[PDB]
């Protein structure tokens, strides 16, 4: 679920999704079109793709279990589901550490209409 993808983002990064990552760049918090801004945007991209690799199942609300081995995310078996949604948000996540050293400010609320054309997954 988005709250639960939240919680995995805070403790990855220390950052609060909500507003670090609801409204980043083209695709972080509303994605849709355009060339990510940078590498935590295309993360964005990436977990959107991965989302969209499952359009029957319903990411935002279906909760899935995971647990911390060592500082790892290991996504814990529920429906088939809940463990790709898992899969989705731990690469998220995990996306968002790695590219924190670019995180930029100036991305948050970023506007719409500098984010134009399609790219495909
Ligand atoms: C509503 O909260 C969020 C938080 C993060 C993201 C994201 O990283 O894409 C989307 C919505």
């Amino acid at each position: 679920s988005l709250l639960e993808f939240g919680k995995m983002i805070l403790e990855e990064t220390g950052k609060l999704a909500i507003p670090s990552y609801s409204s980043y760049g083209c695709y972080c918090g509303w994605g849709g079109k355009g060339t990510p801004k940078d590498a935590t945007d295309r993360c964005c991209f990436v977990h959107d793709c991965c989302y969209g690799n499952l359009p029957d199942c319903n990411p935002k609300s279906d909760r899935y279990k995971y647990k911390r081995v060592n500082g790892a995310i290991v996504c814990e078996k529920g429906t088939s589901c809940e463990n790709r949604i898992c899969e989705c948000d731990k690469a998220a996540a995990i996306c968002f550490r790695q590219n924190l050293n670019t995180y930029s400010k100036k991305y948050m609320l970023y506007p719409d209409f500098l984010c134009k054309g399609e790219l495909k997954c």
